[PDB]
């Protein structure tokens, strides 16, 4: 407790001393309270001008036009501590998944060489503005720099000064870069050196990109046995419990010298005890702390997630499969029984998932599974939007099973070949690309933007007819030469100037695994779309009025977007579609 966060809080004590009192009307059951201290002050989403001028259509859809106006009662909960059965399973599966992971790999330090390149190429970090206006500043100061020096020294001491939270279904925990960098050089290998790709940890999809999800669950759908299951968790990052912390931090046994103590600090004084910093608008700043819960940066929060997951769903597994008879108390021999599931088939059940962080399908053994819920609950993995002990409801078809926000449609094109192609709701595309977010928004910035959304909709979706034709709209409406832009960065092979033929037949049949026949595709009207009902089925607009005359009068759309950006060379890509070619 406070000889851990003390100094931290006493820091801050210091820093508004004008200001410190043990208010008493303090609204938190679950997190310790230690003060508050005065403030004043808040990013709403902007709409992308470029994309809506070539959407009109979609103007008059409420589910696209709501998207750009506008619990914090889940994060003040508790989770149980689980029995002594669960435990033991926990830390038997924790053990035996880091050494799987470790086979193959050598944890090491990040460096602030590969920091400092992170920095200044836009990576999303979560840090704060302020001694230095941005990163990129901080980056290049060693004032910063000895900043960094005197925590790290106090980490190796097994003390902290300066790693503290702020707090902003969703809740992000911004820090200052100093801390993000501290986080960063003890476990950063876990992305860097790609643990989770789905060759290394046979669950993962780490690095696999949206364009092989889907194939990897036909993959998984080709294993004998049950439905495929793929249960969403109520607020996975406020159910992590102490537990869970204590068998993550289990990768510190792989670690040798320096780096070793290191990371026993980042999960010692920053992940197991933290202190956080919120805005109440009674608008004041409260000193809050406690010892569980996921508050880490989301990419280190990434791995952890897909770690502990991969970890609960082998033991519902184990439950279903009848490894262990009761959560109570695992007797000697059923401890012995485990080890021995895990050696004997362990990998092969890791295969038969699909794990992005909180997001999992498994095709289990039978199911038998549907119904081992004792050890998933114990563990506080609860279930969203089904009663405790109710069943899971399988997939028979892996076409129709949700992950990472799509399904996957089997496409045959025209020569006979193949493509398994991701797939969403159209209205969710086309709201999404008609919200930016930030201020300073250039006229081309936010051009380079909506030419970023158009090339990810060619290489991904280009089997909707309506993203299609808006793609090559946009990219016909955005000057040739210009660069997509993002200021948030799956794989990203949409962003480059390279002809959008050319990606599409890297993508989808030079480096493409699944696909013998690598004839190149010549031409945009080899590359087949939907079905035309299926196609209305995932939110087309074909067949109305509204699409049809968007679709015949497309030209004078890109010529109001080309006139608006001024005189600039432009392409025309409206004809490689069958329609406008001639
Ligand atoms: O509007 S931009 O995309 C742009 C790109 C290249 C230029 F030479 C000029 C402008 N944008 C500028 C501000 N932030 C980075 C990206
Ligand atoms: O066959 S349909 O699904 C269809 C969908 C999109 C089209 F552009 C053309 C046909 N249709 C048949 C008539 N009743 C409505 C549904
Ligand atoms: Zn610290
Ligand atoms: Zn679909």
């Amino acid at each position: 407790n406070l000889d851990i966060i003390g100094k931290r809080i006493e820091k801050i004590k210091q820093e508004h001393e004008t200001s410190w009192h043990y208010d008493q009307d303090h609204p938190y059951k679950t997190w310790a309270y230690h003060g508050s201290y005065e403030t004043k002050q808040t990013a709403s989403s902007m709409v992308n001008g470029v994309v809506r001028l070539l959407t009109k259509p979609w103007d008059i859809i409420p589910m696209v036009t709501q998207m750009a106006m506008t619990f914090k009662e889940k994060v003040d909960t508790r989770t149980q501590e689980p029995k002594e059965g669960t435990k033991k399973l926990m830390k038997i599966t924790a053990e035996w998944l880091w050494k799987e992971l470790g086979k193959k790999k050598t944890p090491r330090m990040c460096t602030r060489e590969e920091f400092t390149r992170k920095v200044r190429s836009n990576a999303a970090l979560g840090a704060i503005f302020n001694k230095w206006k941005s990163a990129r500043e901080a980056v290049e100061d060693s004032g910063f720099w000895e900043l960094v020096d005197k925590e790290r020294n106090l980490h190796l001491e097994g003390k902290c000064e300066t790693c503290v939270y702020n707090m902003m279904s969703r809740a992000i925990w911004y820090m200052w870069l100093g801390a993000r960098f501290l986080e960063f050089e003890a476990l950063g290998f876990l992305n860097e050196d790609h643990w989770f790709s789905r060759e290394n940890s046979l669950s993962g999809v780490e690095g696999e990109g949206l364009h092989k999800l889907g194939y990897i669950l036909r993959d998984v759908s080709k294993k004998e046995g049950g439905a495929m299951y793929a249960d969403d968790t109520a607020g996975w990052d406020t159910r992590i419990t102490l537990e869970d912390l204590k068998n993550e931090e289990m990768v510190t046994n792989h670690m040798e010298g320096e780096h070793k103590k290191l990371a026993e600090a980042i999960f010692k004084l920053t992940y197991q005890n933290k202190v956080v910093r919120v805005q109440r608008p009674t608008t004041v700043m409260d000193i809050i702390s406690r010892r569980d819960q996921r508050g880490s940066g989301q990419v280190v929060t990434y791995g952890l997630n897909t770690f502990t997951n991969m970890e609960a769903q082998l033991i519902r597994q184990m439950e279903g499969e009848g490894v262990f008879k009761s959560i109570q108390h695992l007797t000697v021999t059923e401890e012995i029984a485990v080890k021995n599931w895990l050696v004997r088939v362990g990998r092969e059940r890791l295969s038969r998932m699909a794990i992005s962080g909180d997001d999992c399908v498994v095709k289990p053994l039978d199911d038998r599974f549907a119904s081992a819920l004792t050890a998933l609950n114990d563990m506080g993995k609860v279930r969203k939007d089904i009663q405790q002990w109710e069943p899971s409801r399988g997939w028979n078809d892996w076409t129709q099973v949700p992950f990472c926000s799509h399904h996957f449609h089997e496409l045959i094109m025209k020569d006979g070949r193949v493509l398994v192609v991701p797939c969403r709701n159209q209205d969710e595309l086309i709201g999404r690309a008609r919200i930016s977010q930030g201020a300073g928004w250039s006229l081309r910035e936010t051009a380079c933007l909506g030419k970023s959304y158009a090339q990810m909709w060619s290489l991904m979706y280009f089997h909707r007819r309506d993203l299609r034709l808006a793609a090559n709209a946009i990219c016909s409406a955005v000057p040739s030469h210009w660069v997509p832009t993002s200021r948030t960065t799956a794989t990203h092979e949409w962003m480059t100037t390279e002809d959008m033929l050319t990606v599409w037949n890297r993508v989808w049949i030079q480096e493409n695994p699944w696909m013998e026949d690598k004839t190149p595709v010549e031409s945009w009207e080899e590359i087949p779309y939907l079905g035309k009902r299926e196609d209305q089925w995932c939110g087309s607009l074909i067949g109305l009025t509204s699409r049809a005359t968007w679709a015949k009068n497309i030209q004078t759309a890109i010529n109001q977007v080309r006139s608006l950006i001024g005189n600039e060379e432009y392409t025309d890509y409206m004809p490689s579609m069958k329609r406008f070619r001639r």
